[PDB]
């Protein structure tokens, strides 16, 4: 089975899952000097107020936090979107090491950790179809870097004891996603792919310029869980991202100047 060990890690990712050489695979190195200012694009319309959360689940990879897409309750609008995007679930990356643990980098710079908001484009009715569409799916990306603690992040950070192991899950309801947002929703845009398998390409990633700051003692929470299932010899769940890929035939294209 795939994962992120030496054995089973991004590099063999291709031999079950040819995409991974794709055209437009995530995540990559976003180049502040060449990317295009685009002052056509729209202001994002991030619409939270009536997120249901749900869950948060150990799925052996990360760890999400589920909400209700069965209605437009939380969507993502504008940007360089059409449509409209109901958000699904949130999930992060992180590294072994302050200095690692992103996915996208900027300049070659990595952060501590990325946030990926994930959601899909409601006129293909479920989440399913719209990972077979180019435009299927909306992820927004938040860098975390070690300073300040985030007290929007901790009610998060609290529950993960619970769920240490892989496929434990706990009740997660009324948390609030827009207490992880940072202060201003200037962004870079470029079309990509998921960046775990099945790796699909229908994704149209949206990634915050200003990071959000986390305490140390926060990060090192996220350190303490397990790739493995209860009762399974214990490995960390650490570095659970995927290195920049080509840019390729793309542009990147920059929501302010
Ligand atoms: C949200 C969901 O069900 N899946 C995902 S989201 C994703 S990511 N990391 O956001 O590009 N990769 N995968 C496989
Ligand atoms: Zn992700």
């Amino acid at each position: 089975h795939w994962g992120y060990g030496k054995h089973n890690g991004p590099e063999h990712w291709h031999k079950d899952f040819p995409i991974a050489k794709g055209e437009r695979q995530s995540p990559v190195d976003i180049d502040t000097h060449t990317a295009k200012y685009d002052p056509s694009l729209k202001p994002l319309s991030v619409s939270y107020d009536q997120a249901t959360s749900l869950r948060i689940l150990n799925n052996g990879h990360s760890f999400q936090v589920e909400f209700d897409d069965s209605q437009d309750k939380a969507v993502l609008k504008g940007g360089p979107l059409d449509g409209t995007y109901r958000l699904i679930q949130f999930h992060f990356h992180w590294g072994s090491l302050d200095g690692q643990g992103s996915e996208h980098t900027v300049d070659k710079k990595k952060y501590a950790a990325e946030l990926h908001l994930v959601h899909w484009n409601t006129k293909y009715g479920d989440f399913g179809k719209a990972v077979q569409q180019p435009d299927g799916l909306a992820v927004l990306g938040i860098f975390l870097k070690v300073g300040s603690a985030k007290p929007g992040l901790q009610k998060v950070v609290d529950v993960l004891d619970s769920i240490k192991t892989k496929g434990k899950s706990a009740d997660f309801t009324n948390f609030d996603p827009r207490g992880l947002l940072p202060e201003s929703l200037d962004y870079w845009t470029y079309p990509g792919s998921l960046t775990t398998p099945p790796l699909l390409e229908c994704v149209t990633w949206i990634v915050l310029k200003e990071p959000i700051s986390v305490s140390s003692e926060q990060v090192l929470k996220f350190r303490k869980l397990n790739f493995n299932g209860e009762g399974e010899p214990e490995e960390l769940m650490v570095d659970n991202w995927r290195p920049a890929q080509p840019l390729k035939n793309r542009q990147i294209k920059a929501s302010f100047k």
